[PDB]
């Protein structure tokens, strides 16, 4: 009956996470220990054949999943004032703005960067030819974000929204588990705007508290 | 006026050109001519990515990300719903549509093809990257596998934007990755899709719109 959010305190794992409780949804969720052998369990399969979090089981006790998709699934349905986002009719040009911005950050932001470096983690070390591809990605990426945010506050529109969400999400995550590695960049130099974007979004309400329940320490690097 | 898809031959840029030739939509298509054409100031206008593709709407406005193009063309292109379900219609299929579309544009070309491109150059790839490689698309296409059994296509009964979004991948990983230490045969191990993948370059005449390059010397097609 009651939607269940089965996810982990990850860059993927947040994002729904933190939209849903700014909503006080009926979403129940369903944290898991971090990392969990529960998610290549036959039921968890079932619900999300990728094996990865999170997923959503909504109200019916249909899964949605891809943590992008889940962003627009739970505003769609729970934001009922489209307080954290634009609809199409609402306002066609910012939709695909919003869209276009949900691909973009799961996969320049999250796959290419957060993604690789940890399938490529191992006993305090990432190899050379990774560890310098993710580097260069996210140089690509914050380059992207640095222009993007010329001008403005957020990404879109003249609001936080699910874009600044899924955003900040990455960008909390990477200063969480990178900071103390050979790929971390520091933005206060080099990247201004997004730096003081990043400074804005973690303040918005209780965005911070949020993330805080379930923090974790950098990963180790020899 | 009309608008333009500004592409090359990838597996990103074929996407949104197979829709929009399937539905023989108003779109001009620009394919650059290995490019730097794509760093020039008016073009980073359109995309600061600096990537292809990007389509320019019929009021002068950018659409980026492949698959997010699939989906505005195919709302504003597809009147009859062909290629595509929409929210308002069937919610359910429009859910697993777009979940697929993000799984297909994150696991299968971004975590794992372009990956695989980028670090396959001239015959060579490390061994730990290949490795990496070769795992990851075990996994996807057990995925696919797994999506695939007793059904013709990805998403409802018929073949969507999702099959293309999947196809033009897996077409650009057999261009690009036929000869190599990071090759997998379907016919082998994934045999569910292998046939749908056949299905689908079948579906009407998706096969020659993929062969298409650019022009020798107009600048649409
Ligand atoms: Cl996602
Ligand atoms: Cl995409
Ligand atoms: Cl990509």
């Amino acid at each position: 009956v009651m939607a269940i959010l089965y996810t982990g305190p990850t860059g993927n794992g947040r994002k729904p996470l933190v939209l849903g409780k700014l909503l006080n949804a009926p979403i129940k969720v369903h944290m898991f220990h971090w990392p969990t052998k529960d998610i290549q369990e036959d039921w968890y399969l079932k619900l999300n054949p990728a094996g990865i979090v999170p997923t959503l089981v909504d109200d019916k006790g249909t899964p949605i999943t891809e943590s992008n998709n889940i962003l627009l699934y739970i505003a769609d349905t729970y934001d009922k004032e489209h307080k954290f986002f634009y609809s199409l009719k609402q306002d066609p040009k910012l939709y695909w703005e919003q869209n276009e911005l949900l691909f973009y950050q799961a996969t320049q932001f999250q796959s290419q960067t957060l993604t690789i470096a940890n399938a490529n983690y191992q006993n305090g070390h990432i190899d050379e030819n990774i560890a310098q591809y993710v580097l260069s990605s996210f140089e690509k990426v914050f380059a992207f974000m640095e222009t993007k945010l010329s001008g403005r506050d957020w990404f879109v529109g003249d609001k936080f929204t699910i874009v600044d969400i899924a955003f900040l999400v990455g960008e909390h995550r990477r200063r969480e588990r990178l900071h103390n590695s050979p790929i971390w960049i520091d933005l206060k130099e080099n990247f201004p705007n997004v730096e003081k974007w990043f400074q804005r979004a973690i303040a918005f309400e209780n965005v911070e508290e949020i993330l805080k329940e379930h923090a974790a320490e950098n990963l180790y690097f020899q």
